[PDB]
Formats: structure tokens, sequence, C-alpha cells
């Protein structure tokens, strides 16, 4: 996250870490056995972490709980990253408390000017590397069709949105992938691309989560 805050450690208790020996993305507990992330965050070999805040130390409110399963949406298509989603099966169901908690799937799409809460441990710098150890976050509104469309012509499908700032300064970035997008108190995105991070009219691309619930049912209710 580029001009996020630091958010407080588990404010954000749906928000996890994947691990395949080091962090590299987010994502997001839909409910005691089930993460949605990113397609394009797949790896063999997921541990899903939860309850987590620095992603380096061991504080105490962890759950470290293996992928059994891991399910790309059957239409992800990785060069243009439409249906950028993923399930994660977790191998045993986390313990529910106040820091490891599910986030609601919407009913609804999220509407544009929304503001909603992004979060994860990816790069805080637009123009080099820095990754935070603690969960940072950023507040960004959804913007509209056509100003996503006119920022990446040709590239944006009905199954993605633009959140962010075409100023630029402020977005999520490499390592946020597969984290949440929380408007009104429901999932409706996953971080999925954008070109670079936090610059000028390029604001930031995700996948549209109101569009894939009925398939998230459906394979939660047969896996
Ligand atoms: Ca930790």
């Amino acid at each position: 996250i580029v001009g996020g805050y630091t958010c407080g450690a588990n404010t954000v208790p749906y928000q996890v870490s994947l691990n395949s020996g080091y962090h590299f993305c987010g994502g997001s507990l839909i409910n005691s056995q089930w993460v949605v992330s990113a397609a394009h965050c797949y790896k063999s070999g997921i541990q899903v972490r939860l309850g987590e805040d620095n992603i380096n130390v061991v504080e105490g409110n962890e759950q470290f709980i293996s992928a059994s399963k891991s399910i790309v949406h059957p239409s992800y298509n990785s060069n243009t990253l439409n249906n950028d989603i993923m399930l994660i099966k977790l191998k045993s169901a986390a313990s529910l408390n106040s820091r490891v908690a599910s986030i609601s799937l919407p009913t609804s799409c999220a509407s544009a000017g929304t503001q909603c809460l992004i979060s994860g441990w990816g790069n805080t710098k637009s123009s080099g590397t820095s990754y935070p150890d603690v969960l940072k976050c950023l507040k960004a509104p959804i913007l509209s069709d056509s100003s996503c469309k006119s920022a990446y012509p040709g590239q944006i499908t009905s199954n993605m949105f633009c959140a962010g700032y075409l100023e630029g300064g402020k977005d999520s970035c490499q390592g946020d992938s597969g984290g949440p997008v929380v408007c009104s108190g429901k999932l409706q995105g996953i971080v999925s691309w954008g070109s670079g991070c936090a610059q000028k009219n390029k604001p930031g691309v995700y996948t549209k989560v109101c569009n894939y619930v009925s398939w998230i049912k459906q394979t939660i209710a047969s896996n």
C-alpha cells in the first residue's frame, strides 16, 4: 500500500497473509474454512496466516493453517487478468474470535464513489521498494466505469473496477495482490493489477467480487 496508514493490530480481522516460505499475497477470510484471493496469487504449497499484524514477528494472535485445496476460477485468464479470483480451502477451520473473523460477501455490487478499505503488506513506494512488516491500510473510492476504461483502454472487463486517486500518491501495490477491498462492510474487490503503483492516471484495478458470489457459494457447497 502506497500512501496508506498503519491499520492497527488486528483491526482488519479478515485479512490473511498467504505464505510459501515468505509472504507473497493477501486474501480474505470468508468463513472458518475458506479464503478468497486473486488467481494470479496461485502457488502450490500455501500456508494461510490469520491474525497477523507484523508478518515477521510471532505476536501471539496468529493462526497458521495449511491450504488443503486451491481453486482458480474456471474462466481465469492470466493474460488479461479477467476473473482474477481464487478460493483457498483451509486444512482445518480457523477459530473465529475478535482478531480472526470473516468478512461478508456482497448481495449487491458497490457504487461508484463509495470509499472502501484496502489493506495489505505490499510495497509502500511508488518509485522503488520498501515492504512493511505491519499491516497497512488505505481508504480509496471506487471510480466510474468510464474513468476506469479511459485509464486502461481496451483492458477493463465487466469483472473489474478501478479504485484510487487519479492524481497519484495513494494505491495498492505489489504484495497487496489478492487482499481485500471492503466497501460498506462487504468484500467488494480483490487487489488485482495496475500500471505501477500510485502513478498519476493509473489507478488500481480490482476483481469485482459481486460477479462471483454464485460461483463462490456453489463451490464452497461442493468442496
Ligand atoms: Ca505475526
